[PDB]
């Protein structure tokens, strides 16, 4: 059932994310942006070195608790 | 001269040879020449951190076959 995973970010930032096994990485995606304001179309998820699929799920590579996404923005900031 | 490897999403690795003192936007046109993908196009991480095109590979201390890790910006329509 529930399981409880941690988002990495750039700047050092570990985000707790409650999440389902059979949840879709858009919907984690989009978690991430209630927490963060990042839009889900802006967001890479990387689980050890591989790129994550929006239309996938977090079963289907095998992710369980306490495991950590990393997650970079597709977008360069600006400056 | 230097031998670094660049392992991207779908787990291939090519094996590219730079200059310490290169900078990061002449290893990823040199990444295009090898690949297609557009420099805009590339984010190169090295040790969990992105690489700034401005800078170079001496000043993130990437040293001879260290790996880079490319990831793609834009999704790759399928």
């Amino acid at each position: 059932g529930s399981m409880t995973i941690y988002v990495k970010t750039q700047d050092g930032k570990i985000i707790k994310l409650e999440v389902n096994d059979d949840d879709t990485i858009l919907n984690v995606k989009k978690k991430i942006e209630e927490k963060t304001g990042i839009p889900p179309e802006d967001q890479i998820l990387i689980y050890k070195g591989k790129v994550l699929e929006d239309d996938k799920t977090l079963a289907d590579y095998n992710i369980k608790e306490n495991d950590t996404l990393y997650l970079v923005k597709r977008l360069k900031s600006p400056e």
